């Protein structure tokens, strides 16, 4: 068993509705004003072919900029300096308050969420996951500490390959409503994670999308509230966004944490004002300086050892959710796979959004491009 | 085969993206700026317990009214009269701007796009379903009009019994992704459509959810659009409405035209008083003064057999995907199981929105109670 669960609406028995019941009492009458949760739905605009291209003062120094962004699978891009949208650009087909899909870029919000009751006192890093959730015992996060989860320094059995059809992330997919269901699969994401093993030891950099949904669900315990609802009480509904995110649900209703989110492109931007703005939202605090700190100055350069991202990225790093560059601007970024990133240059209190869809979800060729793209924008913002 | 129907995107293949390969080129460029009609997704709300209560100037008239809201399982319940809204009441947890399910009242919104085309001469109501799909050449579709369609006059041999397992609404649902596929089942809705037989007979009144999915699919072969986006395009793109509409799809992204639009109370009743303007919305005509017309006169009463209605409406019937009641008001109205109403009260120049959750889907003892209700608010705006 996976223990205590947010019930889908107050007084709600344990993993209802199902996509079979939610047509019956008492479900219904939730069910009838969430029927997307459910269902598989569609947008009818309530608005009645050519791309939207405003790259500002940033069109000078990269006049090749629009070509680059198009080779590059590029869907969304915009450019906030200080408070100011300085540069934005929308493919042919795609609105600017249309909302992306984020994948991993979703995990830095999760980060957030967590980074928020560490600062109450209610997540302690230094504490073993089991303190959260005991029903992870005699699993490979049976041991490690929140704070290895949240940088991803525990060595697990799952291959996350995004192409390879027999890999865990693909299992992982099938548990979160991802993929079509196999027969022998896990039911849901929690009971997925119960079955990730390793050999016990920690420290070394390896990413794995198991450990953000470990991070929601101790999120889930400490607070009671689904993820979905964390999500928008602790940082989501404090942005003053435009639009709200949207996230997949699982058939528990558990949010993807590790890559479901999606926003749009200037909505994703605010989550990077906050992070420069020492934590501070337009609506309150969302996390404490002493975080934002933490993220900005990078984790453990000697468990970096992936190769890619040290390849582009020798002083690079992992914490708390964010890829740490190391470069000579410091720059951190959420990533998700197909191009998508969540760029922060402290330097010139900027942030960068591209959210692309590469028809691979990673290969050197990409990163490179898509690296190339964000630090010559990053410069172009320097005062000359 | 059901031969051509309107791609997911430009240039997608037939029946492409599927849940299994959404994430793949050419696909995702599409699937990540749409992933809620391929994976269930909840709201991450941009905003941060009890009723919203505001009765108005009916309240003096109906004294006891929220508690009969209350007792008919009221979530939102809106009054238009002319261009201004008289009175509201949501439930506690149910928000003004929250949107819901429809049920089949979503069938009236179908009849008004059908009525659009039949406007522009690209629908002929006289001439047999075949005309227009062909592929439904040997099923109970092979030999009625479309205008036998609208009207629900084909005898079918399919049990619209909504609690009963083994009805054929229920296979329909499955078909449309409302409940978990059984061995054997129809692969989308079309393909169901076509496996429906009847006895040969018309001009009887039988209520048919089919019959709207078939005027949608009448819809895509007469315009090329997606269901989804002709209801847009012809109907609710025009009312100035405040949040889009959603719609559930099936896995070809086929719209459930029969009972998956979900909206928010006011923005429906803004399809109420276009009906009321003689078919004229905010930014342009919807359907022709004749059309309107013609769904207020209301249907053949021979053909309402149905005793349910008949013994609350005795001259009550059905035409164009509306209920005709037929009483002293002559008010028509879209219906839903569990309690929703489009109701219009053209003496008063009045819409009533009533959505609701009844614990059953369709009860006499909830259908006298909501007709209580709505008549008595209709006569409460009458002149004293
Ligand atoms: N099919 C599920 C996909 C879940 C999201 C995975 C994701 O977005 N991963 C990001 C990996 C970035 C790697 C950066 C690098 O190695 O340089
Ligand atoms: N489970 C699929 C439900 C599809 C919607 C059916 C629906 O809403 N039907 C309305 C029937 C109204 C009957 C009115 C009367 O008989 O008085």
């Amino acid at each position: 068993s996976t223990g205590q669960h947010p019930a889908r609406y107050p007084g709600a028995a344990a993993g209802e509705p199902t996509l079979d019941s939610w047509q019956e009492p008492p479900h219904n009458r939730w069910a009838f004003a969430h029927l997307g949760e459910m269902v598989p739905s569609a947008a009818v605009s309530r608005r009645p072919g050519h791309a939207l291209v405003r790259l500002g003062a940033i069109a000078a120094q990269l006049p090749d900029l629009e070509q680059r962004l198009e080779q590059t699978y590029t869907d969304a891009f915009l450019v906030l300096r200080g408070t100011e949208v300085v540069a934005e650009y929308y493919r042919a087909g795609f609105a600017p308050d249309d909302r992306h899909l984020l994948m991993a870029v979703s995990k830095s919000l999760c980060g957030t969420v967590v980074g928020v009751l560490v600062d109450e006192g209610r997540i302690d890093p230094a504490q073993p996951v089991t303190e959260y959730v005991p029903e992870l015992a005699g699993s490979v996060y049976d041991g490690p500490s929140v704070l290895q989860v949240l940088d991803m320094q525990i060595s697990i059995d799952y291959n996350e390959d995004y192409v390879d059809p027999a890999s865990e992330v693909q299992t992982h997919g099938r548990s979160a409503g991802w993929s079509t269901r196999r027969h022998g699969d896990p039911a849901d994401t929690y009971e997925f994670l119960t079955t990730l093993r390793g050999d016990g030891s920690t420290g070394e950099f390896q990413y794995c999308s198991a450990n953000t949904d470990v991070l929601a669900w101790i999120v889930e315990r400490v607070t009671g509230l689904r993820y979905v609802e964390a999500l928008s009480t602790y940082l989501w509904a404090k942005l003053d966004a435009d639009r709200d995110a949207t996230i997949t649900v699982d058939t528990t209703g558990f949010g993807c944490a590790h890559g479901g989110v999606s926003c749009t492109a200037r909505d994703l931007a605010r989550v990077g004002r906050m992070m420069l703005d020492g934590g501070v939202a337009p609506r309150g605090r969302v996390v404490s300086e002493d975080w934002v700190r933490r993220v900005l100055a990078g984790g453990s350069h000697e468990a970096m050892t992936d190769k890619g991202f040290t390849n582009t990225f020798p002083d690079g790093s992992y914490t708390r959710q964010w890829w740490c560059t190391g470069n000579e601007r410091a720059n951190v970024s959420g990533i998700g796979i197909h191009g998508q990133n969540l760029w922060l240059d402290p330097l010139t209190d900027s942030v960068i959004v591209k959210l692309s869809s590469w028809p691979d979800p990673y290969t050197e060729h990409w990163h490179r491009l898509q690296n190339g793209i964000l630090l010559d924008v990053s410069r172009a913002l320097d005062a000359v």
